[PDB]
């Protein structure tokens, strides 16, 4: 059947960045509500098109266990889940 002892995909949390590292190709973030510090890089977050986090930055994100069953952040938007314009587009 279906595995859902979760949501079905990746739980949302928040949390302020640890450092978004485009060098070391990793980064982390210190989820507010969570333990666990979670992994985050350009392709976990929510943007499509511009994809970079800022170190000290805070985040609102969905957390993933990664098959490392290390947890990961993904769709990372703003701390209220705000989008950024670089995410797809929007044109306002």
């Amino acid at each position: 059947g279906h595995m859902s002892g979760d949501n079905g995909g990746g739980e949302r949390r928040k949390g302020s960045v640890k450092w978004f590292d485009t060098q070391k190709g990793f980064g982390f973030i210190t989820p507010d509500d969570g333990g666990d510090d979670l992994f985050v890089h350009q392709s976990s977050i929510r943007s499509e098109g511009f994809r970079s986090l800022a170190a000290e930055e805070a985040v609102e994100f969905e957390v993933e266990i990664d098959n490392n069953n290390r947890p990961k952040a993904i769709d990372v938007s703003g701390p209220d889940g705000a989008p950024v314009q670089g995410n797809s587009g929007g044109g306002s």
